[PDB]
């Protein structure tokens, strides 16, 4: 009768750090969606929007006014930011349709934000930990450039202040038993900033609030 998705399937991650010298995880709560999780083959392009369905679920956990992606797809097309047969399409989506669309649908409210090439997360890093501190949702990461949408959950760092950041991947194409599962595969877990933020790329980030 309903659709059964995990929550909060960061729990229970180890630490990236022995000694972190700053973390901040969000509050609340958010469910994982994943590729076909409600029954849609959306594989290989619509991670954008698996990723835009997590941060909808925020901060309740709950998927009862989480639109599915014909709804999502219609939406543009309403809104006129896509043209007529968008909906049914296989077109991808980024942070920009996702600001839209949390907009359209009361979602909690999504503030772009773009990095260009360089260090780090390029001086957002700030930013990230006031983001979380502050009851701070989700942080949807576009997938332009590199085909992967991915959602930043946290932040932390080490004495020298080498940043992790930890990352819920939407590509699972199955059944998840468990959050232990998607721990163990790497579909949500911390990773060095420099290896997420590839220096020679740009990202759009949408940091979601309520």
């Amino acid at each position: 009768s309903t659709l059964e998705l995990l929550k909060d399937v960061h729990l229970g991650l180890p630490v990236p750090c022995h000694d972190p010298a700053r973390l901040a995880l969000l509050s609340g709560h958010y469910l994982y969606y994943h590729y076909g999780c409600d029954g849609l083959d959306d594989r290989g392009w619509g991670c954008g929007y698996r990723t835009l369905q997590t941060l909808c679920s925020w901060p309740g956990g709950q998927s009862s006014g989480v639109p599915g992606l014909p709804a999502l797809q219609g939406a543009l097309e309403a809104m006129g930011d896509k043209p007529p047969g968008f909906r049914g399409s296989r077109n991808w989506i980024g942070c920009v349709e996702a600001s839209l669309c949390l907009e359209h649908f009361g979602g909690p409210q999504g503030r772009l934000c773009h990095l260009p090439r360089g260090v780090g997360l390029r001086g957002e890093e700030e930013r990230l930990y006031s983001h979380f501190t502050t009851g701070g949702g989700p942080v949807m990461v576009g997938g332009d450039a590199d085909a992967q949408s991915k959602a930043l959950l946290g932040i932390c760092e080490g004495p020298g202040s080498e940043v992790y950041v930890l990352i819920l991947d939407p590509h699972y194409w199955g059944t998840p038993k468990n959050r232990c599962e998607l721990q163990a595969a790497g579909w949500v877990g911390w990773q060095k900033v420099k290896s997420v933020f590839d220096s020679n790329s740009f990202y759009n980030l949408c940091f979601t609030r309520l």
